[PDB]
């Protein structure tokens, strides 16, 4: 048996989705001291913030790692997963499973990550679109011809385009041969691609009052799908990542190569999870989404841990 424990990315999050998490008798104290850390709210961007709120990607980040940390906190109420990683931000999160970053320093990490993808993003006309239909590797070299970068290449043949506005309006007057739509993605700009250079520099800096430990469990990178040994080396590449590629589709690979059996997608599930039902046949999945999903999640971890 081996269980991988996945968190999301951007998008995962909805209005009031943390709500029934804080319900957890000590839930709202660790969130309010995180938040007192980070000079965020969060209890109140996971509860009562709407759509326009959430989807600040200076309050998504930090959000979304706040919510992986604390249901995956509930679920181990302990057990060591197999292996873990994560979708962008979801790969701090990760390293907070694996031991590299202790929780304060990693939503420390990420709002800063947020606050400079979102300063970087402000300087540039630029966005990120997703490709719906065709195929992977005839749409990323029309896409990639037209200037664009596969920002995105999420496993079951999906792609995401990112550059400029006027790039991905010229991508979707002359689309890739298949390829039926392609859909804006609500982001402010062309994340993991080049445009985030100068965020790159901040979050180097914010990386600095860091001490990374070597993880404890097979921590699984973004950037090519390898399993990294050094938290110095995971660092670095959590830093360098805002600008590069997200190779979710060579992460499945891995899970596969290291002969996963069961997967589980801390809150808010659902995104990661769907991809693995499609790229992982044969392989358990399940979405952490409320607390009341955790008994049935505690029932995969006892069998396949
Ligand atoms: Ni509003």
């Amino acid at each position: 048996h081996m269980l991988v424990l996945v968190a999301p990315g951007q998008g995962a999050q909805t209005p009031g989705f943390l709500t029934d998490w804080l319900a957890l008798p000590g839930a709202a104290d660790r969130v309010a001291a995180w938040s007192d850390a980070i000079g965020l709210d969060l209890a109140h961007f996971g509860t009562k913030a709407d759509a326009d709120e959430i989807r600040d990607t200076s309050v998504a980040q930090p959000l979304l790692v706040a919510a992986g940390i604390l249901s995956a906190a509930a679920l181990g109420t302990g057990f060591t997963p197999g292996a873990v990683a994560g979708h962008s931000v979801g790969e701090i999160t990760a390293a907070v499973f694996a031991g590299v970053l202790d929780d304060t320093a990693a939503l420390s990490l990420v709002r800063r990550r947020g606050l400079a993808m979102a300063e970087a993003a402000a300087v540039t006309e630029t966005g990120m679109s997703a490709l719906l239909g065709g195929d992977p590797e005839v749409s990323v070299a029309h896409l990639e011809r037209l200037g664009l970068t596969p920002a995105n290449v999420n496993g079951a043949g999906q792609i995401v385009a990112a550059g400029t506005m006027e790039q991905l309006a010229a991508l979707n007057e002359d689309k890739p041969e298949g390829v039926r739509k392609v859909v804006p993605l609500k982001v402010a700009g062309a994340f993991h691609t080049r445009h985030m250079a100068p965020a790159v520099d901040k979050l180097a800096e914010a990386a600095k009052a860091l001490t990374p430990a070597d993880p404890k469990v097979t921590y699984v990178s973004n950037k090519d799908g390898r399993a990294v040994a050094s938290g110095t080396e995971v660092l670095d590449r959590l830093v360098g990542q805002v600008a590069n590629p997200v190779r979710w589709d060579l992460c499945m690979e891995t899970f596969k190569e290291l002969g996963v059996t069961a997967i589980i997608e801390v809150c808010p599930g659902g995104t990661l999870t769907g991809l693995a039902k499609r790229a992982l046949p044969g392989v358990k999945t399940l979405a952490l989404k409320t607390p009341d999903d955790l008994d049935a999640a505690r029932e995969l971890v006892a069998e396949h841990t």
